[PDB]
């Protein structure tokens, strides 16, 4: 049955029920960019080198100080019970056993606290957005830091939520034995009510002095945008167009890589998600300096085929298609991942 990344989605639309597919599925309006963040992949060829003594292939590294498995990490996904009875419990517990790391939704279907119990060894991280209500932000921010999350993922892109027309049509909302566990579309409804649009750059800086953790920008597509970050004495850049579901017509993350990487010279790790389904995707993100990529919808999927087990299968596939990818184009561990492996 399901060998590859690709599969796992296939089976998911035929298991799940429409609105639930497509509202994982969806990009932002025609779904330009959704396309082009798989299609711009393509388009970056590899230049492998022989010869090199691939016998012993260490995929490791680190992400924001913290010793991982491989450079492949799980993203934020709202409402994971939707695809499994365990849901986020499910997807930890996979993070745990695989040795990688978990960022965690604001808007996950299971409570911060319950995450660091089902996966008390596992890294974890908080993607957070910044709410009206800065007390209930505050409040998600220190339990992050006493349930020993390791970072804060703060998604930038999302004043609004983009229109994804499939949404509108299917009036998503959640399933009636489901909840936000923390606290037309009915999700651009829940949004425009509690997410903050007045977010600025002043509202870093609060974030900044609110905690000593390390906080990643999620969403930023621009070089100047990632020098201001790194300026607000931010620790890392998270190169995301939100699964190409905000602004569409936007480019392919792979394809903004490069400036972004340039533009921050080295003060901070710069990550990407978007689009990422194979190990050559990990390949080439990383060797146009990314130091990780995180994966959105295949964990979904691996959920939806089986709970715990596929979200494990999922990230064993892309592990092994990393380390085969890795050995074909002579590189023995992440460190030797240079930019003479890929051309545009
Ligand atoms: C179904 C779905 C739910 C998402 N929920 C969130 C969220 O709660 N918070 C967030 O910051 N990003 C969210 N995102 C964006 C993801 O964190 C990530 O940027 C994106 O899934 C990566 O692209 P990929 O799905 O092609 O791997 C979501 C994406 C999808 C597809
Ligand atoms: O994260 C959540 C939900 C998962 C439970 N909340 C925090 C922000 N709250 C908020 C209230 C009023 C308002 F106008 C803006 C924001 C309510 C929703």
């Amino acid at each position: 049955r399901l060998i590859c990344i690709n599969d796992y989605e296939q089976h998911a639309k035929s298991v799940l029920p429409k609105s639930i597919y497509d509202y994982y599925r969806s990009g932002a309006n025609d779904e330009e960019t959704l396309a082009d963040n798989i299609a711009a992949f393509s388009r970056w060829k590899l230049y492998p080198r022989m010869l090199r003594n691939v016998a012993e292939t260490d995929l490791s590294t680190s992400v924001l100080g913290q010793r991982v498995s491989m450079p492949i990490c799980v993203g934020a996904t709202a409402m994971q019970r939707m695809a499994h009875v365990d849901g986020e419990l499910a997807t930890v517990r996979a993070c745990q056993s695989l040795g990688t790391g978990m960022m965690l939704s604001s808007w996950a279907t299971s409570s911060i606290e319950e995450v660091a119990e089902a996966g008390p060894e596992a890294l974890r991280w908080l993607q957070l957005y910044i709410y009206k209500d800065r007390e209930v932000t505050k409040k998600l921010v220190r339990q992050a830091e006493k349930m020993g999350y390791k970072a804060i993922f703060v998604t930038v892109d999302t004043p609004y939520l983009g229109n994804r027309l499939d949404d509108v049509r299917n009036r998503f909302k959640l399933p009636p034995q489901l909840r936000m566990k923390n606290f037309d579309s009915g999700l651009a409804a829940y949004v425009a009510k509690a997410i903050d649009p007045s977010i600025s750059w002043e509202d870093i800086k609060w974030l900044r002095r609110l905690t000593s953790l390390p906080i990643v920008a999620k969403g930023i597509l621009r070089g100047d945008d990632a020098r201001e970050a790194v300026k607000h004495g931010l620790n890392g850049i998270l190169v995301s167009n939100h699964g190409a579901r905000q602004l569409d017509g936007v480019p392919a993350t792979i394809d903004v890589l490069p400036e972004i990487v340039e533009a921050v010279e080295g003060k901070v790790e710069v990550f990407l998600d978007g689009g990422v389904r194979k190990g050559t995707d990990v390949l080439k993100a990383l060797a146009l300096g990314a130091k990780a990529v995180f994966v959105g919808r295949p964990i979904v999927w691996g959920l939806a085929f089986q709970g715990e087990k596929g979200v494990q299968d999922v990230l064993e596939i892309l592990k092994e298609e990393f380390r085969l990818a890795m050995a074909l184009s002579g590189c023995q561990n992440v460190k030797v991942i240079d930019k003479t492996l890929v051309r545009k």
